[PDB]
């Protein structure tokens, strides 16, 4: 059901490594450092580090020749580990929250996409989030762009529960 | 030494699976509904690779994830490992400050269920395990998330993978 | 090209583990608890934690009769994780920064090590950095003492980067 297609170099060129389950660390066996990917079947979600830790990257189905057409941010040319993202969800709905504890202003996303959370009263702060139906992905910056941040269903108390150092946010969209 | 069994659907239904050693991805098993610990403890993840919300498994059946979680910051449970807890004696110092700064408290071979007892408010920004596996809770009587502290120093709450240094009662892991 | 000697006891005594590769974790099925090691060809970069996780050792070539041997910080005795560490670089640049996001003042370091960070303008505080060229270890405190954090090539916006809980580092050197 999954399948990612990962290269040594740029363009799809030197050592290719297939893939259709998770991978905690690329080093392990598979590749020096990742160039270019296929995602063949997705979508994946992917790690700057290994065992699924710092940056993060979606991968949707298609064709990135390099690493800066996977980064929306260009802080990070590492890819260390990745996994296939379960997104079987009918329904979307996300709550993004002011302040830690899901306390402050309240923002309710239902089945729709925000390229800019400025549009509904929030500022570029987002400290706390529940994320009651389906998978999202977070960005710094508006229009989605900049670092990405994923939500699975579940709650997020504080920043650093989605793993960012900082509760900057400035759009988020739905992964379907 | 070590046995846990995994069952796909709640009250130890659906597909099972055994494990006598530590397993840094559950994927093998959809999702986790009831878990039997035949011989522990056991230290389960919410997520891959021991990361996200904690849960310290003792000996015992859980026929939902609510026998095993305080919390509902997560019904996933996609690591977990046997957990030592081969120590005679616990000693563990509470700080009120990062760096262990500020008011310090002692525990010697006992378990606090209210830190409030003890002049400490809900506030444990630093802490040292000097001997043996801890675990501490945000709220008095051992309720609500969990993070376990084995020997080692923690000089902030992120140390224990916390995101706020709220913790009002801690025990130790013992038998 | 890379090789660790892992023993079961201090003072390279009981069950040896011999590794030339990355290691996830040591107690599945190698060792009880690591006592001591020997590094015959690295350097190595280990952790207190599987998965590359937790408190981290850079362990140069050498003898390790103890755990504090190699954890210059009373921190921790638990060594569960450990890959090769790549070191080939013929310059070294680092840069400093005071705030987050390469903001306040700037240190610059080339080709050279810093015992104390504090006789080049810095307090005990590092909270952003560029790894320009080649590997480096940065240290709690002054004459590389107490807990490290390994940088190499790349950006880090905020101290959560280099996996520190903390801005405070006072001496930095080139893994070299």
């Amino acid at each position: 059901s999954y399948k990612v297609i990962l290269y040594e170099l740029e363009n799809f060129q030197g050592k290719r490594c297939e893939l259709s389950a998770e991978c905690p660390s690329l080093t392990d066996s598979l590749l020096e450092k990742v160039g270019s990917i296929q995602v063949e079947s997705g979508p994946w979600l992917a790690f700057e580090s290994r065992a699924f830790r710092g940056e993060q990257f979606v991968l949707e189905k298609g064709d990135y020749p390099r690493w800066d057409a996977w980064s929306n941010s260009r802080d990070s040319d590492s890819l260390l580990s990745l996994r296939p993202l379960n997104i079987d969800s009918p329904h979307h709905k996300l709550h993004l929250f002011e302040n830690p504890a899901f306390s402050g202003r309240k923002m309710e996303i239902v089945d729709d996409d925000v390229p800019s959370l400025w549009a509904h009263g929030f500022q570029d702060r987002v400290a706390s989030v529940r994320a009651i139906n389906g998978t999202w992905v977070g960005y710094e910056f508006p229009g989605y762009r900049g670092r990405q941040y994923v939500f699975e269903r579940g709650e997020y108390r504080h920043w650093n529960e989605w793993d960012a150092s900082q509760p900057q946010l400035q759009s988020v969209r739905r992964i379907r």
